[PDB]
């Protein structure tokens, strides 16, 4: 028999509607007493149309359907209305959290033991509700609870990024394919020539560039993996069809974490190897100049920090499980869902490598500049009858002085040969050619030339100059004669002698140009100069990468808000009221800049392409020549 | 009955001496009236002893004996002395010319019709004078009037030279035999080789040497003829036994003129052929830069001069007849008796050949310092990283340039392999070795090395150089690799590669030395060089021959005087009244120096055919004349 507490006294009225939310009712009489907002059957039906807006977020729709029928259209028999049980009310509370977040549970729909008593026959339990509901365009029906997006239980955020169009996806994928393929090809070539000359190329100053290339090559594979037949969807989408978030996760393939490790580890190992490059260039200077020695046996110290620090970071990300997948970039990365993790694991280490790496580039430049000031003394000895070589000597003297040299210009007529060149870094000898039948040096240079053995030319950096006339046999013969004696004594001829035809005043810029080139030939370690250009080149690209990561960090807080606001509005679970126009009324107020990402990738992949040019010398042609030759 | 004019009135005195100059007198009384210098018989006898000094020069002694007896010891019978006939007086005048030349005929011995009447009975005509006189040691009795020495009629100068001993004659004859036989043998060998390959060897710059040898061969025969058994005495001595002087002479054998023509003609034809040799070298050496053959038409004009000039001179000597024989030299020559003819026909032509021949040798040395600077082209391509090979290349370049080459020094980095070697006589490739585990060529040389096929190396004269370090295994591996590829392409590697260990500045003179030796192995005209040495060699020997002939010319005037003074002194012809010696004579050493320089020219010129080619000439001669080919005949 029915319980007295499971029923309430109310006047029974015949059912004007034979259907409740698509399901037929076994009874013929109802009551508008249980629904506090409705007075009539026409009003209760009107409220059900507003409540049917919860079709979206179906895991709520399945439990809210019988409860709404048990309150708005209940069973009335012999002036008694059937009350809905407490279990029917409590079943909605969880999955229908959206109600309390949007509209709020009304007085009559809250689980009060007075309104919803314990252990009552629901009547709606016998009634079968076939209707399931569906998920709106941005979302997708997922059975997996781990794939449910916020409030909307039963639905999940789709794999393809809803903020960017298919056209933008195709455009970004073409951009990664182009840069990835070039960087992959270029670095492969560099790794190949290094192993083809492995015993010789293992020398510590240049071996850094092999490992710098190794990282960008491995990184290229991670970015290009998305291009294999259907790989992108194995890396970015979950088994059901929703985007991968908060990776490493249970009951899902490793395809996302594998590609993340390849991309992030190689990115971090590469930036640590850049700091090794900056340190090495900086320390190689003080090995010759002052006291510091080459660390050509630091294999167990450089490989220690370059392979350990990215390992600690990669392991830490998998621990906090912040590996998120993305369709536009086609890779799994740290902090796509939560911007804070991308800032902590990417922006902070890149900032640390720029300050530590930048310090070494500044230090080495300061060492380069201090060495040049200790090698800036120059002696200019000239032999001139008519003053043409005297004028050239003076013109050379100002160009060196303007460049930071301490020039000492002397006339050969007023000099003593014994120990003349002692205390000078550069010695420039100038002499005009005389003699009709033959080559005769200018009269004042003869005593110096004859006793050139006593000057201290052995190992001295020298260059010759002089004035002559083409209208004479043996043009600038003095320059030839001086260059020959200096070469025989052991001097280091810096440049081919400046031979002036005619009036030197008209060849002013030739003299200025020669003196410019003569300082240019003063080598401050050619083998180490390349290491410095590559250091400053890598810094430039790393600085652009940092800027782009800073833009995303400083703005993603607003983009995440806009992502939430758009997806939740598009979910169409407007329980409260019907819109003025059918109009969708959903827009993205602000989204991430794809240009900034393209600038980021250009700077990233560009470092790999820039560092691969380390092996773009004549020596490399010779390396593969021996290989082919010796293979044959 | 005796004529009144064939006798004079004088007091007869008995003969104190029964003998007159070794002959007994048929009468017993004499007179001292006919002899104007003698008053007594003791005085007349005393004058006969001074007159008996004319025993020497017997052509005179035989006729003066009866005349001296008919004047100093005449027949006196019944206070009448017999006068000597005019015919007895006139018979002495000719052969006793010495008397009138030295002392002069006295008043009583001159043929006056008063003192010597015509047609008188000379009682001395019945008296037989057995004495015939004598000729002292350097002279010898000759019946031939053409063989009589100066005033001494009946005697002639002996064949063997009185100024030189038999010991000196034997010594000089041994010296001529030795040099003559060697020169004869050596020149015969050279004449045989030029004939054994006449066609190939008839080339005109070199065929001069065949005719130069031909003259010394013929000359050798003339000098050696004296060694044929008894020949020397047929060449040097006249039929009687006196030395041959101014041969061509009547009723004497041709043995002296034959040997003279052989010796003098060959001596003169040889010195004219020396002037041809000097002229030919001078003109051929000058025309080396052009195909112009200067000795082309001249060939005929060369034989004209060399065979006519000695002929004209030989004929001229036979005309002036100054061919004199000599025992010490064993040959007949021009101007042995009169030094002036030897000076004119021997010293003057030899002086003329030295001034004309000397001019051409000078002109040829002027050509030597005109031609060197003018024509060799050399390319030096180097591969240098550290500048060591660049420095070596420059050191090599300045050395070739100093020697007269036109050097083109290039860096391998700035060269195109395609026909790179085209237009150069010499190509010098330089490269350093690189590579840690192996041999790797200097970086700039690799493109050139790889396309070395296209350089034009086939048959090109090349040499390699390069710097290395012994500290690295495979020292100068690049030098090895380059000359191996060059050898495989068909190039001519001139010298083994200059491989520098360490700094080339410390090995400067080694580079200088190597560069020098590289220039040498480039073949030159060895035939022209050889012609020039033989020209200067022949001049040297001719200059010594001239010196020796000048010594004899400048001194024989004194030697001729000493020859006359010594010979006439020994003779002892005392018309009426001891230290007989040679004051100065010719130097036999000077003659030995003369022969050494003369015969030495022939021996020196015969060495022209002392090459490897000659061995081949006689190899092909034997086989060819043995019927077989290089194995056996087909
Ligand atoms: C994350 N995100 C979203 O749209 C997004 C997705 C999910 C949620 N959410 O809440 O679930 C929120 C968002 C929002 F709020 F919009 F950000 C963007 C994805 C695209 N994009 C990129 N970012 N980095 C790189 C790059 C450069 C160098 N290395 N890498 C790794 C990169 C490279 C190529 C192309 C794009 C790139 C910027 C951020
Ligand atoms: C000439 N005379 C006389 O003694 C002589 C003879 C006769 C009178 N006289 O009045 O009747 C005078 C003299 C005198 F005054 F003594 F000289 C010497 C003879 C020997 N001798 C030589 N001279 N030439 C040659 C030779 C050199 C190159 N070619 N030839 C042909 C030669 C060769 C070999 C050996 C000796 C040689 C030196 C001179
Ligand atoms: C005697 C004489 C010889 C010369 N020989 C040469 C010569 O060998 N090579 C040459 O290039 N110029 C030659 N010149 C030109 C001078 O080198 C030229 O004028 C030069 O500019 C003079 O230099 P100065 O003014 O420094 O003394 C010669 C000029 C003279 C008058
Ligand atoms: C990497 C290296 C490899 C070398 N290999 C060789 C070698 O195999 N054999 C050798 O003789 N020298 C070798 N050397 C020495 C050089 O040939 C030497 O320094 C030379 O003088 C360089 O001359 P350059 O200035 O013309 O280039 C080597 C030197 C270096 C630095
Ligand atoms: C919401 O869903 C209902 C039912 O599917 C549909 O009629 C309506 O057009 C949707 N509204 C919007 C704005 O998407």
């Amino acid at each position: 028999p029915p319980l007295s507490h499971c029923g309430r006294a109310a006047p029974c009225e015949p059912l004007r509607y034979n259907v409740c939310l698509g399901s037929v009712l076994p009874y013929g009489a109802t009551s508008t007493l249980l629904a506090g907002d409705s007075d009539s059957q026409e009003e209760a039906h009107g409220k059900l149309v507003l409540w049917s807006g919860l079709r979206n977020a179906p895991r709520c729709w399945a439990v809210i359907q019988p409860l709404l029928c048990a309150v708005y259209m209940p069973k009335c028999e012999n002036d008694r209305v059937e009350l809905p049980s407490r279990t029917l009310c409590q079943a909605t509370r969880g999955p229908c959290a959206i109600v309390e977040r949007e509209r709020g549970w009304p007085d009559f729909l809250r689980c009060t033991p007075d309104r919803f008593p314990e252990g009552c026959t629901n009547e709606v339990q016998n009634i079968k509700f076939n209707s399931s509901g569906q998920c709106m365009v941005p979302l997708v029906r997922t059975d997996n609870p781990k794939s449910w997006y916020e409030d909307v239980e039963g639905c999940g955020i789709q794999c393809q990024n809803p903020l960017f169009t298919e056209a933008e996806h195709q455009d970004m994928h073409s951009y990664i394919a182009a840069f990835g393929a070039v960087t992959g090809l270029c670095t492969l070539f560099t790794l190949a020539t290094f192993v083809a000359d492995w015993r010789n190329s293992n020398r510590y100053p240049a071996v850094i560039l092999f490992y710098v290339n190794a990282c960008f090559f491995v990184g290229s594979i991670g970015w290009l993996a998305q291009f294999m037949d259907g790989a992108r969807r194995e890396i970015v989408c979950r088994a059901d069809g929703t985007m991968r978030l908060g990776e490493p996760t249970s009951n899902e393939t490793l395809s996302c974490v594998i590609i993340f490790v390849i991309v992030y580890y190689a990115l971090m190992a590469g930036v640590v190897w850049f700091v090794v490059l900056t340190y090495a260039w900086h320390t190689s200077f003080k090995a010759l100049g002052t006291t510091y020695q080459p660390l050509s046996g630091k294999t167990s110290y450089f490989h220690l920090l370059t392979w350990s620090l990215p390992f600690v970071l990669t392991v830490a990300i998998l621990a906090v499980a912040q590996v998120d997948g993305d369709s536009v970039s086609g890779i799994c990365f740290v902090g796509y869902k939560n911007y804070r993790y991308r800032a902590g694991f990417v922006l902070a280490p890149i900032g640390l490598v720029l300050i530590v790496g930048g310090y070494f580039l500044i230090r080495g430049v300061m060492t380069l500049f201090s060495i040049k000031s200790n090698h800036a003394k120059a002696l200019i000895v000239y032999g001139s009858t008519t003053g043409n070589t005297e004028y050239t000597a003076e013109t050379i003297a100002r160009e060196l002085a303007d460049a930071g040299y301490e020039v000492d210009s002397r006339d050969a007529a007023s000099v003593e040969a014994g120990g003349l060149f002692e205390g000078f870094d550069l010695v420039l000898l100038g002499c005009s050619t005389w003699g009709d039948d033959s080559i005769e040096l200018q009269d004042d240079f003869i005593p110096l030339f004859d006793s050139l053995e006593e000057t201290g030319a052995q190992g001295r950096k020298v260059a010759c100059f002089g004035c002559g006339d083409s209208s004479w046999e043996y043009f600038c013969g003095a320059v030839d004669a001086i260059e020959e004696k200096l070469k025989n004594l052991g001097a280091e001829i810096v440049q081919d002698g400046l031979r002036i035809d005619g009036d030197p005043r008209a060849a002013r810029d030739d003299i200025v140009g020669w003196a410019h080139d003569v300082r240019g030939a003063i080598k401050i370690n050619e083998t180490m100069l390349r290491l410095g250009i590559f250091g400053f080149l890598a810094f430039g690209f790393v600085l652009i990468t940092f800027s782009c990561h800073f833009y995303d960090f400083f703005n993603q807080a607003e983009w995440e808000r806009s992502f939430r606001d758009y997806v939740l509005c598009q979910a169409n679970v407007t329980i409260g009221l019907p819109t003025k126009q059918p109009i969708p009324d959903c827009e993205i107020k602000n989204r991430p800049s794809l240009l900034v990402e393209k600038i980021n990738l250009f700077a990233m992949f560009g470092t790999g392409i820039a560092m691969s040019t380390w092996v773009w010398t004549k020596a490399t042609l010779l390396i593969w020549r021996r290989t082919w030759c010796r293979l044959t």
